[PDB]
């Protein structure tokens, strides 16, 4: 059931998932400020070669961000499609945003039952995997605007969404991060969610909290997609 607008009715439900992330690197590594370097897609379930096994896992889709000297991958499992992929840089901090894109942009989205949902919020998760980059070549940031979801980074609803997070320390010194799924058309109180946490100073501390001011999405630029 895909829409390219939001309309009003019950159990029909455009889900999202929005991913920010703030990235501080540490002052002893080399600087970069050179965004959206390369964005490449995959999915795979640890399904290919070398792998074989009698039951194979939940296929997952991965993103690698490269840019501003680090090489920014996420694991979506079971999760809303991820169709926006904007990055921005300053000093020693690194921001990226990944999310779903909202029927009120104009973009078709599936629209699931209610119960659908619930089961989604219940098995999407997101893995984390940062390592550092060396890559100098220029940004290859898109023409056109960063499209959104729609969804807010306000306190709601906790849900274990996050899962396995990994950082190369030499160049990751601290991390906030920012999970929210829920409906792109109108909040639906009982599908909002959000999980989160925030590495600093070699501390995690996790939980819902508000995070409409993690970032300052206006300096996001949009990532051109690539393979191979």
């Amino acid at each position: 059931s895909f829409a390219s607008s939001c309309t009003e009715e019950e159990n029909n439900h455009h889900m999202g998932i929005d991913v920010i992330i703030k990235v501080t690197k540490q002052d002893q590594t080399p600087t970069n400020d050179k965004i959206c370097q390369s964005v490449t897609e995959v999915t795979e379930s640890e399904d290919d070669g070398v792998s074989e096994e009698v039951v194979k896992g939940d296929p997952t889709t991965y993103y690698t961000v490269v840019g501003g000297g680090l090489r920014m991958n996420f694991g979506f499992t079971k999760c809303p499609q991820i169709k926006s992929i904007s990055e921005s840089a300053d000093g020693n901090t690194v921001n990226a945003r990944l999310s779903s894109v909202s029927p009120m942009y104009g973009i078709e989205s599936p629209a699931i039952t209610h119960e659908e949902a619930l089961a989604m919020i219940n098995d999407c998760a997101v893995s984390i995997n940062i390592k550092c980059s060396e890559e100098e070549k220029d940004s290859n940031i898109k023409t056109h605007p960063v499209l959104g979801s729609n969804i807010s980074h306000k306190k709601v609803r906790y849900e274990d969404i996050i899962g396995s997070t990994i950082v190369d320390i030499k160049c990751v010194k601290d991390l906030e991060f920012s999970v929210r799924i829920g409906d792109m058309c109108k909040e639906a109180s009982e599908l909002e969610v959000k999980d989160g946490f925030k590495y600093i100073d070699g501390s995690v501390s996790e939980g819902a909290t508000d995070d409409t001011s993690l970032i300052d999405s206006t300096k996001l630029k949009a990532c051109v997609g690539s393979l191979v």
